[PDB]
């Protein structure tokens, strides 16, 4: 059907601006602390403490994939890399810290990427 077709541009293009809210969000990352999943090898005791690991590669896939359907879905997977890195790590660690300011200067992005969303629809 055209409405079938409609409705994945509009997850196309939905899918294009995740992409550039992504890289941006990760250019917040320069010490690249949540580029790729923590190593169960290396933190053998993680899934113990973190029942949803989440990071960028793992989000990458989903997105080229087509896989978030809306700007929630990705905020959620974002939301993950943070929350877990804070419950995980103590104040005192690179680690945490690295999550406060990404989590801090990401609230910028995904505050005109909400207005963009619903402003293109």
């Amino acid at each position: 059907s055209m409405e079938q077709v409609a409705m994945e541009l509009r997850l196309t293009e939905l899918t294009r601006l995740l992409r550039s809210v992504l890289d941006q969000l990760q250019d917040k990352d320069p010490a690249r602390i949540f580029a790729q999943p923590v190593s169960l090898k290396e933190v053998p005791d993680y899934l113990d403490h973190i029942k949803h690991p989440m990071d960028f590669a793992t989000m990458r896939k989903r997105l080229e994939a087509q896989g978030y359907k809306n700007l929630h879905e990705f905020e959620e997977d974002f939301d993950l890399i943070i929350d877990n890195c804070m419950k995980y790590n103590a104040r005192d660690t690179v680690f945490y810290r690295a999550a406060v300011r990404l989590r801090d200067q990401g609230g910028v992005v995904l505050r005109q990427a909400r207005r963009e969303v619903d402003s293109i629809g």
